[PDB]
């Protein structure tokens, strides 16, 4: 039978205590929702693939055998026995002997890793769906098979495989939840975000590659064996003065027969390994032969000094080849060699002469050197490897004359001249190739690759996901192809709405109606057609007062990192080694200190724009305007406004130091209180010098007059305006008391600085190539000279992490400074005055603005005027009264059909056309659209 | 095709053009009103008189020089076409942005052709010529330097993106102040 | 080379993060510049300006 | 190096040491007497004039 | 005039530092290139350089 493993078989991977952390670990785990084999006993000879999960629900426990292989483990319900020998009521297990000490859902996990037999278990009372971690048990020392014996109920058997998991430890340090990473795309998203909750959006989780199907080894049709007998078995070797250079080219060389031969004393290969020599193709081979003394055999090597190296045979530093030496004490004053030369020999240069004797250390040694040339010129000599038949239009692992690579081979229209063997591109990568066997040209294209992204709504809403394979044509993977790639798991909809999740190329995705993920082309907005005519105007008759919040970052957390601590934790040796790198870490400290100072300057520039600390009067008679929600209240300990508190609740030891800001939050709040009091009681006057008091309903009339609305409008709609403003201020509280997404611009600033720091600290856990990431471990395991190398390796990389961090912080601080300068400009122009700049101090005609402190930022409540109820009218640029044209002094002419009036342009207030609201210039024969109407004379 | 991927912009060119068409239609048919809320229609010759009144010229000037003003504007618009149909040097600020991103990428790809002290710049060549322990050293040598090329590229891109963001913020401000309204700021 | 690259830690999760931030910021820039209009206005067929 | 203090952390009786977000040894178990000791790095900080 | 003076100073300190980085070994036997080239052979001097 069969059943499902509902997130079972999860165990503590190690003996480390972790609390309140989501830790990602990858090892042998039981996959989530895998098919686990049920059994009912009556033997079943199961395998041991990599590890066995084992659940059980019985008292009987006739599962009394654990055979491997010989390893034979027995767990007899009272005593554990382990017998490792060549084995072949009753003991019929078979035809070192360790012994350990003498209604329920018993869970067990067995694995054999690195000679360790690990048992994990959880005996819990009563597959049941749920979650339960498995604590360890006895770990034994010491095999690919399994058995259960039935010595004459329900048990389930899984099979662990290598999987990555994201375990969630609670405050008590026990695992409460886990995520199988490679189960579904949503779990991959959870892994990438290191979180159990995912917000709505698009997340790059992984990358997608088309794997090669088969390998194509393609070598030329040559079979003549290379002449290696005639340079190794030659009767007479030339003397080391004139070493005999014999060229080998255009043949098949078998280097294995030379290597496996035991006649050779030393076989030292530089730049290649002797075992791999048969897999390679060389453009040219040079075999230089000679004879020397036994003690000079070490001098035949790159970068060696001695008489032989400098005067007789000089190998270059970048010598790719092999050196073969055998003691030939069988075949003497016939070995001339130079002893005195006026300089050192050039590499591979042949030219006072001495001739040491030989009487059968001082023994003769016959040596040859095989200089290879691994250029990209045409390969001539190759190994004995066979040439497979080629395939095309398929991602394969090709090998043309040692030119390895991966890609699809296609027929090419490229015309190769008949001496050209391969082609290149701008990138200097092998764009084409010529097949050695048949002289044809094949284009190389790397087979498809690209990132894969997961379209998801918030996990609160659903667990549905779509998957975007970016920039692939998924004939190579319902299913819908787009210009941004292709999307699976989401259906195409011909409608068009506002973008919810951006895919790209005009495509967005959203979770909508059963509910599913739909993909569509974004709609840029509601279609509107303006009823434009050359004599019709639209005048507003009413208006609204709108309060909109603009959030601006101002500063970020001041930080300072001592290099000597971060790189060299209280270590003298590492400090002395760090001094060799000069003054990197005086200047890193200087940079971070500059950033920190700049943060205080940013806050000073934004908030300290007021000379004095103004205070609002105890009596609050502002013409009906209610500022209780933004003015400070003395009842609270921190003298913060209601909205300020709502904002301050919506934002959340390795040489690191976080310096406190110079201005505490209470004092930022005091600055903002002063600005509010000045704006309310004095208007824009307090920014231009001394605060000149004025009733609020009057500076409001001034501010209306400044947007083109005459001041009688305010005094005639005082109560309506006050009620509108109060309602808007109330709506701000509702927008901020429920939704935390409005503060994101600040939250990111808090998050970016955190992620940057955590990363930095985590870079202390990396080896960077060294034996260990812990400095004291290296210093306690190694001597001084050898530890110096590893410590230098660590410094080079911890210093690089610091440089990366500081560069990121400098760039981010530049961004924050730009935002703070903008915020200072808004405070100067939107708060200390009213701005005629459009869409600067909010949308609409700006009336005023209110600052509110926010964590590492500021919030401007922009109070704006928005005309509301338009009405059509017929209009005319001018009026002909008595042969003379009258133009509106301030406003525009309108008509309700019968009479003609002149009205201001932002509020329908019609008036009788007289000689004081109009001015006369010219005659009515040049103006286009002028109409006939009487102009009253007072 | 070396791990590089160029993602498409979210807004296609047709749709940028649709946005600009909408802005032009609003400016022509409604003036600055469509930026402050609902688009209130007004004859073009009138919002033009408003705009003259906003620079200190009374509005009879426009109505008495309507045809002259229209002809002057039409001639200027015609001259723009001649300036752009023959000379490509006016667009340089954009062209550099296209070039800088190209040169940065090509350089990056070309850094894959460098040894960085190793025996070869091709990873498979090292893996096929050397054993595991000796190839480890050379591969580490290559990583240290390919990673450095990436860090250099990303730092350059971050700085350049900061510059582009500054320019885009300026362009947004101009659209808000120059298009959605008329600006008293001098030489802005 | 991947196993060897793991010894350098998380340089290349953060490099990807940086480039992704740049790419997102580009779309934000275009949105900020051009999407300043609530509706898609259309000019009338008659052009009498 | 650090100060050893008594810990309220509850170690399960197979756990020999503890860690934090930084993957640094936040706690330890004494081999001789089976008790838990919190590790805190002793005080450090810049000095300014 | 400090805003200008700092600009003059920052460019100076950056340059001096750069020049002073020529006096550092960076792990080599010496910071002077000609000294290495005059003390060591080609193959061994290659490593230090
Ligand atoms: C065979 C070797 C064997 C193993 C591996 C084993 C594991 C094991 N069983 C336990 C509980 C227990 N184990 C059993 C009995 C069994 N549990 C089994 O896996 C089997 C096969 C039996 C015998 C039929 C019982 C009855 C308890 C106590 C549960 C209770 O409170 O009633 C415990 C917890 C002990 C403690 O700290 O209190 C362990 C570690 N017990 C064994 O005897
Ligand atoms: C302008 O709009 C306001 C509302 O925005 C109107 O005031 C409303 O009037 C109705 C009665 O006509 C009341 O029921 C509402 O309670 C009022 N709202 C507020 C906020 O006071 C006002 O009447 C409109 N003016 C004109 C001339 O139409
Ligand atoms: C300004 O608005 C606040 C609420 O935002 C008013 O405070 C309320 O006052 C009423 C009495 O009129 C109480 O019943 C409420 O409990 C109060 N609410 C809060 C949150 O304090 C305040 O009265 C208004 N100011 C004026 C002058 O009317
Ligand atoms: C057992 O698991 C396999 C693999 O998931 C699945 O195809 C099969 O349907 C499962 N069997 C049952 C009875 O669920
Ligand atoms: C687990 O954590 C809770 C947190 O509320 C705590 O009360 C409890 O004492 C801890 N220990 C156990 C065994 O529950
Ligand atoms: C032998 O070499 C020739 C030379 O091009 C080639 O045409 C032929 O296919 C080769 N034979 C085989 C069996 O590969
Ligand atoms: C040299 O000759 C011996 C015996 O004649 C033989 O065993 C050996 O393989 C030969 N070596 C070469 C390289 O030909
Ligand atoms: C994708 O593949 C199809 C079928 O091979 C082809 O017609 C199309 O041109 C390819 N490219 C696309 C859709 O961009
Ligand atoms: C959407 O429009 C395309 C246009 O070719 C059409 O083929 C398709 O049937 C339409 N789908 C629906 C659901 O209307
Ligand atoms: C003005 O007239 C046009 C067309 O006659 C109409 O579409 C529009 O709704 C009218 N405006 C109002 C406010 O009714
Ligand atoms: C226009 O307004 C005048 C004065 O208010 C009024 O007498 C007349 O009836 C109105 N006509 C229309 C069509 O509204
Ligand atoms: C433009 O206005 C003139 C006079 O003001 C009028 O004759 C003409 O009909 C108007 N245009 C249209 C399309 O009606
Ligand atoms: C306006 O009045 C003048 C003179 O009284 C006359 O010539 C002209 O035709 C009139 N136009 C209209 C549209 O009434
Ligand atoms: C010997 O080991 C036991 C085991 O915990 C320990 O309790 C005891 O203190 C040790 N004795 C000494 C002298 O340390």
């Amino acid at each position: 039978a069969y059943t499902n493993s509902f997130t079972r078989g999860v165990y503590y991977p190690d003996k480390v205590f972790r609390s309140s952390v989501l830790h990602s670990t990858q090892d042998l785990f039981l996959p989530f929702f895998s098919n686990v084999t049920w059994f009912h006993a009556i033997n079943p000879v199961l395998p041991f693939n990599d590890g066995v999960y084992f659940a059980s629900t019985e008292k009987s426990n006739i599962i009394r055998g654990w055979i491997f292989g010989s390893l034979l483990i027995v767990n007899n319900a009272t005593n554990v026995v382990i017998k490792v020998c060549e084995f072949q009521s009753e003991f019929r297990v078979y035809s070192f002997e360790y012994v350990s000490q003498p209604k329920n859902l018993r869970e067990f996990v067995f694995k054999n890793i690195d000679g360790y037999f690990k048992i994990y278990s959880k005996h819990t009372p009563i597959l049941p769906q749920g979650f339960s971690a498995l604590e360890p048990l006895v770990d034994l020392p010491i095999i690919t098979r399994f058995q259960t014996l039935l010595a004459l109920a329900a048990y389930y058997v899984g099979y662990l495989q290598p999987r990555t998991f994201l375990l969630k430890y609670n405050e008590n340090g026990t695992i409460t939840d886990a995520v199988d990473c490679a189960l579904d795309p949503l779990s991959e998203t959870k892994c990438t975000l290191k979180s159990f909750t995912v917000e709505k959006g698009i997340y790059q989780t992984s990358n997608f590659r088309v794997q090669p199907t088969e390998s194509i080894v393609r070598f030329p049709n040559i079979t003549n064996l290379c002449p290696f007998g005639e340079v190794f078995n030659a009767t007479r070797f030339a003397s080391v003065y004139a070493w005999n250079r014999k060229r080998i080219s255009n043949c098949v060389a078998d280097y294995s027969v030379l290597y496996n031969s035991a006649s050779f004393s030393t076989f030292k290969c530089y730049g290649v390994s002797p075992t791999k020599l048969n897999d390679l193709c060389f453009t040219n081979v040079y075999a230089d032969s000679f004879v020397i003394r036994g003690d000079e055999v070490r001098q035949i090597a790159p970068g060696q000094t001695g008489k032989i190296a400098d005067y007789n045979y000089k190998l270059p530093c970048d010598f790719t080849g092999c050196v073969i030496a055998w003691n030939s004490n069988n075949l003497n004053y016939n070995y001339l060699y130079r002893l005195f030369r006026k300089s050192n020999l050039k590499p591979f240069e042949r030219d006072p002469l001495q001739s040491y004797g030989f009487q059968p250390g001082y023994q003769p040694y016959r040596v040859v050197v095989l200089s290879f040339e691994l250029l990209h010129a045409p390969a001539t000599v190759c190994g004995p490897k066979k040439s497979t038949n080629l395939v095309k239009n398929k991602c394969v692992n090709f090998n043309f004359n040692g030119l390895t690579g991966t890609g699809v081979l296609t027929e090419s229209n490229k015309k190769f001249l008949p001496f050209q063997q391969f082609g290149r591109d701008i990138a200097d990568t092998t764009d084409a190739v010529r097949d050695p066997q048949t002289l044809e040209i094949l284009d190389i294209t790397p087979c498809s690759f690209g990132g894969v992204s997961v379209i998801t709504p918030g996990t609160n809403t659903s667990n549905q996901v779509a998957v975007l394979y970016q920039g692939v044509n998924c004939t190579e993977v319902n299913v819908f192809q787009t210009r941004a790639g292709c999307l699976i798991g989401a259906e195409h909809v011909n409608n068009s709405y506002e973008c919810d999740i951006p895919i790209g190329a005009g495509i967005c995705a959203s979770y909508q109606t059963s509910q599913s993920i739909i993909a569509y082309t974004m709609s840029l907005g509601a279609e509107n057609s303006v009823a434009y005519s050359n004599n019709s105007i639209a005048i507003p008759t009413n208006f609204t007062i709108s309060v909109t919040t603009e959030i601006l970052p101002v500063s970020m957390t001041k930080t300072s990192v001592d290099c000597t601590m971060y790189i060299c934790g209280d270590s003298t040796e590492c400090s002395n080694l760090l001094l060799q790198y000069g003054s990197f870490c005086t200047q890193l400290n200087r940079a971070l200190t500059g950033i920190a100072v700049e943060q205080d300057k940013n806050t000073q520039e934004v908030f300290a724009q007021v000379k004095q600390i103004y205070k609002t009067p105890p009596i609050k008679d502002f013409g009906g305007f209610n500022f209780s929600q933004i003015l400070p209240d003395p009842s609270k300990p921190s003298k913060r406004s209601f909205i300020e508190d709502l904002l301050f609740n919506k934002v959340t030891f390795n040489g690191l130091t976080v310096l406190p800001p110079l201005l505490t939050d209470e004092m930022i709040a005091q600055y903002t209180s002063a600005l509010l009091a000045g704006t309310i009681t004095s208007g824009w006057t307090f920014g231009a010098g001394a605060a000149l008091q004025i009733p609020f309903a009057m500076q409001m009339a001034y501010r209306f007059n400044g947007i083109g609305v005459t001041q009688n409008v305010l005094y005639e709609n005082q109560k309506l305006i006050a009620n509108q403003f109060n309602s808007a201020i109330g709506k701000i509280q509702d927008s901020l008391s429920s939704t935390a997404s409005a503060l994101g611009k600040l939250q990111d600033v808090v998050n970016q600085n955190a992620q940057a720091l955590n990363t930095l600290v985590k870079q202390l856990s990396s080896n960077f190539g060294a034996i260990s990431s812990v400095l004291n471990d290296i210093l306690s395991r190694l001597d001084k000279c050898e530890a110096e190398v590893q410590i230098d390796r660590l410094i080079t990389g911890r210093l690089q992490s610091l440089q990366t961090y500081v560069t990121q912080q400098l760039i981010r601080a530049a961004e924050i400074r730009a935002s703070a300068n903008l915020a200072a400009t808004k405070m100067s122009e939107c708060v200390l005055g009213q701005s005629k700049r459009v869409d600067f101090c909010g949308k609409g005609y700006h009336l005023m603005s209110f600052p509110q402190s926010a964590p590492h930022g500021v919030v401007f409540l922009h109070v704006t005027y928005v005309p509301a109820q338009e009405k059509n009218f017929t209009t005319a640029p001018a009026i002909c009264h008595d042969g003379k044209a009258h133009f509106p002094r301030e406003g525009v002419f309108v008509s309700n059909g019968t009479h003609w009036f002149v009205t201001q342009r932002n509020f329908y207030e019609p008036q009788i056309i007289t000689t004081d609201n109009t001015f006369v210039s010219g005659n009515c024969d040049v103006v286009i659209g002028i109409v006939n109407n009487t102009v009253y004379d007072p």
